This record gives structure tokens, sequence and C-alpha cells, in this order.
């Protein structure tokens, strides 16, 4: 649906990651 970027960069930039938000759920790609 709406896999919100903004979210997903938020939660796995707390991580240092790279959000990038696919179909189901969100991911955290590092560099």
């Amino acid at each position: 649906a709406f896999c919100n970027l903004r979210m997903c960069q938020l939660s796995c930039r707390s991580l240092g990651l790279l959000g990038k938000c696919i179909g189901d759920k969100c991911e955290c790609v590092k560099h």
C-alpha cells in the first residue's frame, strides 16, 4: 500500500541505515 518511506527511513536511520519500503514492509539497506 503506501509503504511509508518517511517512517521507514526514520526507523532505519535510527540504526544508521537507508530505509527503502517494500510492498509488504519496510527494509533497511546500509549504504
